[PDB]
Parts: structure tokens; sequence; C-alpha cells
């Protein structure tokens, strides 16, 4: 019944949060670290980091609402709405201590509002490989002198008429493999077995739709964040980005400098978008050291 | 067999040009005007303008290579390669006199090189609703505060692994309706009957692939034009652009001023991309008046 194999010593479980049944994988002991995945993926993208982190922390990795084995949200897909589910989930497990947060891709979109509104609950923050929704996203190019651009998919996924679901249905494995590899530097880490697992998961009709609903809410999140951003983040923050094909480069740290007072950043040469898989060992090391300081 | 109904008094015919059988519709008497369609359509987009122009001109409307009933090109799909076919076709019917040219969308891409290389063969020029391929196209955004951007489809159509044909095959009628209407202001001119006609034509497998090969050659066309643009156009030119949803707005004229010495531009309010259909009366009047000087 599990969509992905659970690491030894971890449990797959469910918690109801505001009427929404969320799936997560949990292990370890100590202060809580929540890990939040992004588009095309599930909790499983963290499966190499989780056992190392569980040596020193309690580690929880949820499926975003509607993705993996988590139920769709009953409110909506904008960042402020989804962030409520994730914040209350973390609070069920760390009610008496601030917790750490690591997020990738749209996991950023779905956590930033709860970080900025509940700063006393967040001990340390790691964000990798996606902009915080704001006006800067309107500057990315539609097309480049080398071919397809990094984020033309924002428009593809946000289009109405269920454009993305209709074109991708029946071709979910084909599309996801193209999407992953077109934003990767290191494609060999994506075995046919691994692509099969991710494709089977997001091909569930409610999960295919949920994937794109995050993008259909992106302009709403941008508008939400315009007000939230008047309060800068005060906790220690680290950004990570790939320096290779598919990576955000220096954008990640430069944007975060406008949001956070105490921020450090690293660009990983030879790595693209999918840092936990393409560049697991150095990504894991940087996260662990930053969180363990 | 005709994919579209020929206007009364016109003939549907073919002509072999450098080994490629081009389809065209021809009527009228007098000096030659060639009308060149763009993406998603065929010669038929001109069918309301042709009877009017034919009162004063010989009018020819070819199908672009690979599209409508024309064979794919044997050289390639870059602007400079395709323009050879169109120039030679026009000169078969106007061997000793300059002709007029009207082009829409990627018809611009496929005619600009033969215009700049054979300026004495072009009496007057009308371009509407697309950039000439140059470095400006790398500045359009992937995503806008309103949502879908104008030209995110550049990356989609240019993507490798035949991404666009693989996703759109079997769904051509769905996709073309969405593409056309999302770039329109006056959407109700696109009846189901008309969409059926256009979709059946570009769903031919070689036409679906040809459609996207034009975008796969776009960066080559940009590199070609960087050299060709060192000479400005000297003949009278007019640009038209829609001012409504889907329209190029002031960009059309502002770019043309870098390419032409003698240019007047119009922005048609309440009109999007598909000027001949969305705004037939004002567009036809503008074109007929400009060519009748
Ligand atoms: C048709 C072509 O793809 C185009 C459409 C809209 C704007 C620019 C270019």
């Amino acid at each position: 019944a599990e969509e992905f194999p659970v690491p030894n010593g971890f449990e797959s479980a469910y918690r109801e949060v505001d009427g929404v049944k969320l799936h997560y994988v949990k292990g370890g002991q100590g202060p809580l670290v929540m890990l939040v995945h992004g588009f095309g993926q599930t909790w499983y993208e963290w499966h190499q980091l989780m056992p190392e982190l569980a040596k020193r922390f309690t580690v929880i990795a949820p499926d975003l609402p509607g993705l993996g084995q988590s139920e769709p949200p009953k409110t909506g897909y904008s960042g402020e709405q989804v962030a409520v589910y994730l914040h209350k989930l973390a609070r069920q497990f760390s009610p008496d201590r601030p917790f750490d947060l690591v997020a990738h891709d749209i996991g950023i979109w779905n956590t930033y509002p709860m970080v900025v509104k509940n700063q006393a609950d967040i001990a340390r923050l790691v964000y990798m490989q996606a902009p915080i929704p704001d006006a800067r996203i309107y500057r990315f190019p539609a097309f480049t002198a080398q071919g397809e651009s990094l984020v033309w998919h924002f428009s593809f996924f946000a289009a109405d008429d269920r454009l993305a679901e209709t074109l991708i249905a029946g071709k979910e494995r084909f599309f996801l493999e193209h999407f992953i590899k077109s934003h990767a530097s290191n494609t060999e880490v994506f075995s046919e077995r691994l692509l099969d697992l991710y494709a089977r998961s997001y091909a569930k009709p409610h999960s295919l739709n949920a994937s794109f609903e995050y993008y259909r809410a992106l302009n709403e999140s941008v508008r939400q964040n315009a007000e939230l951003a008047k309060t800068r983040l005060q906790m220690p923050t680290m950004t990570l980005a790939g320096g290779g094909h598919g990576g955000m480069g220096t954008f990640q740290l430069e944007q975060m400098k406008a949001y956070a007072e105490d921020v450090e950043g690293h660009v990983l040469p030879g790595c693209g978008h999918w840092l936990p898989e393409e560049c697991a060992a150095p990504m894991n090391r940087l996260v662990i050291d930053f969180l363990s300081r």
C-alpha cells in the first residue's frame, strides 16, 4: 500500500489536520526537523537524508496535500492556506520547542507564510531550489538562446481548461522523466525504478490535479506574500542551490537576503534542481552541519 | 481534396518549388500580393480578406511548408531556409515586377529574410502579431501577474524529445482551441465549426511536427537575422497588433522601427492575436487602404 519504501527505523503514519488526512514518515529522537518536498516528488526525496538526520533529531517528512498519500486541502492551494496544515502538523509533534524546517521547490511556497507568521516556532530554516513567490518570478524569461527556459512550466501548469492534466494524462511517466531530466545536471541518479515510483504517485488523478493547483494559486501566493514580507525573518537561515543546468545559481541567496537578517548560502557546482538526489552527499552534509550547530 | 472552402472565383493549386510541393489559393487580377499565415492556421485565415483584395490585385495565399496541404521543406525550418521557397513561389507569378507581402505570426519569421535579401522584389509590406526573431524574444517573461504569458509556448514547442508532439498527439482539437482562445480577445468568432476545420489540418502527423519544427529552428533564425538586420528595410511597411488579450500591443511597431526606415503602426483595441478573424472589418480596411496607395 506504501507508494515508496520506508527506511529502517521509520514509521509511515497519518494525522488529521483541520479535516485533512495527511501522510508522513517519521523517525528519530530529539528536536523536530520537518522536511517538505516539492513538485513531481513526495516525502521519498528525503529518504537518504532522513536516516543521517535521525541520529540527532526527530525527523518528519509529510506529503504535501493532494500529493503522495496526503488528502487534498479542503481550503485551497495558496501558500497561506497550505502552510496552516503543515504548521499544525509540526505542532502536534513539537508543541513545547521550536522546530527546524527544510524545504525544496514548492515546499518553500507552502511553508514561508507559516514561518513568517510564527517565527518563535521556527528554530532554523533551510530553503533550496525555488523562489519565494514574489514579483521576482515575473522576470524569468520565457525562452533562452539555448532552448527551453527554467520556469516556462509555471505558465503551463497555471493554465486553465485543465490544460496540463489533459495533455499529460496517459503520458505521466514520459512527461515526468522529461521534466526531471530537463532540470537536472546529473541524470544517471534517476533509475527507471525511481522514475516509475514517482510517476505512479503523481499519476493518481487527484494528485495530477493537485500538482498543478499549486501553480494555479501562485499569483495568489505572490499577493499574499507581498503583505507577509513586511516582517523580515529573524531565525538562522541557509539557502542551497545548484550551480549546474537546472539550478537557481546565485538567485536563491540573493532573494533570501531580502527576506532574512541572518542568512548563509551555498551554490553546488555540478548540481541541478534535484539536490537531494543529484547531490545527496554534499547537500546532506551542509544541512546536517547547519542544523547541528 | 480541400481542407478549407475556396472563395468563389479562386483556385486551389500546387506548385513544385525546389523539390517541395506547395499548396496555394489564387485569385484576382493585377499586381501580386502574397499573404502568409502563421501557427495553428493555414491560408484560410485570409479567406475574408482575399475577395476584397482580389478586386485590385492578384492574390496568392500559400500554406507554409509542412502545414495545410504543403509538403515539408527539404532544407530546413529556419527563417532563411523557408523564405527561399516563398520568394521563389512569388516570383513564379511576378517574375518582372515587385509584389506586396502580408504576413501574420510565424509568417513573419519565414518571410523577413527574403524581404531583406531581395528588397527590390517587395513593393509594400504588412506584418502583424509576432516579433521578428532577434534577441528581444529572450526578454519576454515566462509568467505574468495576470497568469499565462504570451510566449511561454516558445519553450514548450522548442523542447527536445518531441515533448510537444508527444503530449498533443490525439488531443489536437483540445489543444488548438485552448491555444487560440487563450490568445484572443474576441473569442466568440472561434466557433466549434471553425476550430474543427483548423484542428483537422494541423492534426496530420507531419503537420503537427512541422508546426513545432519552426520553433525548434527559432534560435537559428535569430542568429541568421543578427547578420541580415545590418541592412534596414527601405520599402513602405505597416505593422498591426492587437491591443486586447493576446495582442502584442506597442511592441510590434517599436521593434519594426529598428528594422524599417518607413513604417506606420496600428494597435487595434479589443483584438488579440488573431486579427483577421477577431477584427476582420478594421484589419481588412487597414490592409486594403495601405496596399492601395
